[PDB]
């Protein structure tokens, strides 16, 4: 049983720790933790290719994909709080997909996964737990 | 796989980044950067089990040993500076030894106490 953990950091109050559990290498990877600091609304989540941090989210580098980085949206609450709770099955904490030592990301705003009829607030490098 | 890279920071004045470098799989690991911040002397460099900073320095865990994870010291100036250029062949950015995902940390007191910054590695190629 694999566990990753990430501190979301960046330059306003955002905040988070995100928390990873893979069971089973090749099962699902269930996401859960919390972020604060954000608008009330839907926020872009996504794992990025480097786990580099030397200039904040900015050097992170792309959306992960050998997107399998993309793990869709978070929802923040009036206190501007988001609860996560996600079940992924295309990342993974080990072999081809593997996401530990990469970048983990907020975004301004939501990500329309594509469907929409036509800034990074935080980071953290994903973490063996 | 083959290069890693690590920001190290603190609650105090210590920071610094580091890179790794792998090009041959379980090959000798090149490790360069520098840290500023420093008591001028000896502090320990080693990597720690756990990516996990959610307590800063204090949830790093044990000192990574499936030491495996010690990197021996770097060496402040009177600038309080520390160039580093080392080359350990234990580590890894793969396989049993890989550090990839762990955590990074500079010690106050010289390695023959508390950790004054810690960053975890990263992937940077």
């Amino acid at each position: 049983a694999t566990k990753a953990v990430c501190v979301l950091k960046g330059d306003g109050p955002v905040q988070g720790i995100i928390n990873f559990e893979q069971k089973e290498s090749n099962g699902p990877v269930k996401v859960w933790g919390s972020i604060k600091g954000l608008t009330e609304g839907l926020h872009g989540f996504h794992v990025h290719e480097f786990g580099d941090n030397t200039a904040g989210s900015t050097s992170a580098g792309p959306h992960f994909n050998p997107h399998v980085g993309d793990l869709g949206n978070v929802t923040a609450d009036k206190d501007g709080v988001a609860d996560v709770s996600i079940e992924d099955s295309v990342i993974s904490l080990s072999g081809d997909h593997c996401i530990i030592g990469r970048t983990l990301v907020v975004h301004e705003k939501a990500d329309d996964l594509g469907k929409g009829g036509n800034s990074r607030l935080a980071c953290g490098v994903i973490g063996i737990a």
